[PDB]
């Protein structure tokens, strides 16, 4: 199209997001069970040295597929975050590190 809101959101906080994602599996998981990513993207996100790497390389794709994709994921990030959040008070206070 023209108009490319999540693409951009992507774009634009890609360092933000690179070092404040640390965890690719749940989401490379989810694009592929939701059919936005197939066996090869995911093989090529496997085939990145390190998980900064990953991030790079899955939000590149991302990007990519299109508003439809980066939507999605910025949706998946959400879901994401909140789900766990919740247990960090405990998980602290039980000393656990």
């Amino acid at each position: 199209s023209e108009s490319h809101p999540h693409i951009q959101l992507l774009k634009s906080n890609r360092e933000l997001l690179v070092t404040h994602i640390r965890n690719t599996q749940c989401l490379v998981d989810n694009l592929l069970k939701n059919d936005y990513f197939s066996a090869e993207d995911a093989e090529i996100v496997c085939a990145c040295p390190t998980q900064p790497d990953k991030v790079r390389k899955i939000l590149d794709l991302v990007q990519s597929k299109g508003e439809e994709v980066s939507e999605f994921f910025l949706y998946l990030l959400q879901q994401l975050a909140d789900a766990y959040v919740d247990l960090r008070p405990w998980l602290l206070e039980i000393g656990f590190s």
